C-alpha cells in the first residue's frame, strides 16, 4: 500500500503514467520447447541469448520495461532501449510433472540482491498456485514467498509475484472442466497473495476466465454468458487492493486485445500487461528457420504490429496504479 | 556494524552485560539418537518436546538466552526463563553423505517472518563450508546466506551465523590431516561471511585449532607449539570485526573451557558461547530410564553444576559485542 521513495522511484522506471505496458522475455523451458518445433538439433546457448537480445533491442523502444532471465538474458537487458526499465525472474523455470505440488525454488545462485545488482527494477516471481491443493504444500508456498517478499524489503526493490493456477487433479488447463473452476482458482491466490505478510507490490496474474468458452468469443462450445464472465473480472478487481497486471498465456494478440477491452468494460481496474508470447511469438519460427536478420525483419513489421495495437488497446484499458499505489 | 534500534534490543535480551551465554539445545536428530539408546521403543514426540521443556525450566534461569528448534522446541520455548531470551533455528539438520556439497536448506514451512512471530529474538541458521571447496557451491551457499541476511533486515531481527567448517577430501575433521588446515577454513570463512552483504549480527564459530594437537594439551601426536595456536587465535580475532561467540561441539567440557582460558590468554576477544550438549548431556539418560521427576532433579544439581561452572570461565574470559562498536 505505501511504497518507499525507492520502491516507487523504481515502480515509475517500469511504467508510464502509472501504466505497466511490460515486455515479457524471460521464458525458458517454454521457449526451448517452440524452438523445438522448428530445429532438428538442440538449441544452443547462443541462440537463446540472440533472439532474446533481437526482441529486446526492436521492442523495447515500444514498453514501458522488459522482463528477461538471468539465465539467458543479461546481454539482452544490457541493449535495451534507454527509456525501459527492467524486471529480472527469480525462478527456476517450470515444474517437476511426476508430482502435483509443483513447488517453487529460487535460481541458485542469485538472490534478490543479486538482481538488483545485475541493475533491475523489480525482483520477478512465479509460483505456481492451486488454492484447493494440499494445505501442508500450500504452506510450504506461502513460507516461501514470505521469504522472497522479505528480501526484496530489505532490498528496496518491488516484487512482481506472478501466479500460474491449476488443479492437482486436472491435467489441462485448457480444458472445459478447468475453465469452470479458473475463476475460483485465480481469484482466491490473489486474495491471498495480498495479505500483508507477502511484501508483493504488483501481481501477475491470469485472466479469471478462459475467454474461448465465453459467448461472443467462442468458436465451439460456449460456457458462459457475457454477464458471467464480465462478473469475474468484477470478482478479480475486488479480490485485490494491489496493482495487478496480465500475462497473455500465449494466446493470439488479437484475443489478448479483445480480452482486454472486455476486462475495462466489465470493470477490472487492470494496471496494464506484462506479456510475451502473445507479442513475439512468431519470431522463434522465423529466427530458426531464416536466422536472425529475417527474425529482425519480423519483429520491426509483425512484432512492432503486435505491440503498438496492444499499446493502442492498454491506452484506452489499463488504469492507473497512481490511483492505488 | 550499525545496528538498529531493535536489533540492538533483541541483542540485549540475549545478553548479559555484552557477554553471550546462551544454552543451545536445538539438537533434532541427536537428541533422538541418544534418547533411542535407553530404550527400545522409539522415541516419541511428546518424550523429545518434554525433556526439552525440563531443561529449558531447570536451566535457563543461569543462561542469558536459549536456541531452540521450531521442530520439538516450541513449547519448551514457552517456558524458558523472563530473563532469558530465545533464538530459533532456521536449518535443517545434517548433511547429504553421498556427495560434498554439504548445501544448506532452510526449514520448509518457516521463513524469518515467522521465527519472529513465534517469539524469537534471532534468527540462527548452519552454515557447512569449505573455504577451498568447489567454487560453484560456494557461490550457490553465499547467495542462500545473502537472503537469509536479507530476511533478517525486513525483519529486523539478528541473524546469528553459525559455520562449521570442512575438508571436501578430508573425511574426518577430529583427524591430524585437517587439524593441519582448520586454521584456514575457521578464519578464511569468517572473512567470507564478515562481509557486509551477508547481513550476519553475530558469527557462531569453531576455536580455529584443534587442541588435541597443541602442545600442553594433547595426549599423541603433536601438531603445534602453544605459541603457534595463540597466533591462530588472534589470527581468528583479526578476522571479523562482528561479534563472534564459540561453539563446543567436538570436545569435553573440561577442555572446552580450558580452551575458553588459552583463548582469552591468547588475545581473542570473543563475545561468549552458544553451547549445550555438555551441559544436559547427563539428563537424558537419567529422563528415559528414570522418568521426568528424576531428569528435573539432575538438572537441578548436576545440571546447575555444570552451567555454573561454565558461567565463572566466562566471566573471566569473554569480552562484551558492545565492546565491539
Ligand atoms: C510472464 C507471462 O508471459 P506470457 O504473456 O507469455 O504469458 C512470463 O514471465 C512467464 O509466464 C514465463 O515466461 C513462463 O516461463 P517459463 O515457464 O519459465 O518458460
Ligand atoms: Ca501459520
Ligand atoms: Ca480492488
Ligand atoms: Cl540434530
Amino acid at each position: 500500500i505505501t511504497l518507499t521513495e525507492n520502491k516507487r522511484k523504481s515502480m515509475e522506471k517500469l511504467s508510464v503514467d502509472g501504466v505497466i505496458s511490460a515486455l515479457a522475455f524471460d521464458q525458458r523451458g517454454a521457449l526451448k520447447r517452440m524452438m523445438a518445433q522448428h530445429q532438428t538439433k538442440e538449441p544452443t546457448v547462443e541462440q537463446i541469448e540472440e533472439l532474446k537480445s533481437l526482441v529486446s533491442e526492436e521492442l523495447t523502444p515500444f514498453a514501458s520495461s522488459i522482463l528477461l532471465d538471468p539465465e539467458y538474458g543479461l546481454p539482452a537487458s544490457r541493449v535495451r532501449s534507454e527509456e525501459a526499465g527492467l524486471l529480472l525472474a527469480y525462478e527456476k523455470t517450470g515444474y517437476d510433472a511426476t508430482t502435483t505440488s509443483r513447488l517453487p525454488d529460487c535460481l541458485d545462485v542469485w538472490s534478490a540482491k543479486r538482481i538488483k545488482e545485475a541493475g533491475a527494477e523489480a525482483v520477478k516471481f512465479l509460483l505456481y498456485y492451486d488454492i484447493d491443493g494440499d494445505q501442508d504444500v500450500n504452506e510450504q508456498k506461502k513460507a516461501y514467498i514470505e521469504r522472497i517478499g522479505s528480501e526484496c524489503r530489505a532490498e528496496d526493490i518491488p516484487f512482481y509475484l506472478e501466479i500460474l493456477t491449476y488443479d492437482e487433479k486436472i491435467a489441462d488447463n485448457a480444458s472445459p472442466e478447468f475453465a469452470k473452476v479458473k475463476a475460483h482458482k485465480v481469484n482466491e491466490a490473489m486474495k491471498v497473495f495480498s495479505k500483508e505478510r507477502f511484501g508483493v507490490d504488483v501481481l501477475k496474474v491470469e485472466v479469471p476466465v478462459n475467454m474461448k468458452f465465453v459467448e461472443g468469443f467462442a468458436d465451439g462450445e460456449v460456457l458462459f454468458t457475457k454477464e458471467e464472465a464480465a462478473q469475474a473480472f468484477r470478482d478479480q478487481e475486488a479480490s485485490t487492493d494491489l496493482p495487478y497486471i496480465y500475462l497473455s498465456a500465449g494466446v493470439s494478440a488479437k484475443l489478448f486485445q479483445d480480452t482486454l477491452v472486455f476486462a475495462a468494460e466489465s470493470g477490472a481496474k487492470f494496471n496494464g500487461v506484462l506479456c510475451g508470447r502473445a507479442t513475439w511469438a512468431g519470431s522463434v519460427k522465423v529466427y530458426i528457420e531464416e536466422g536472425p536478420q529475417a527474425a529482425r525483419e519480423w519483429l520491426r513489421t509483425e512484432g512492432f504490429k503486435n505491440i503498438d495495437e496492444l499499446n493502442k488497446v492498454l491506452d484506452k484499458t489499463a488504469s492507473p496504479w497512481t490511483e492505488k499505489m
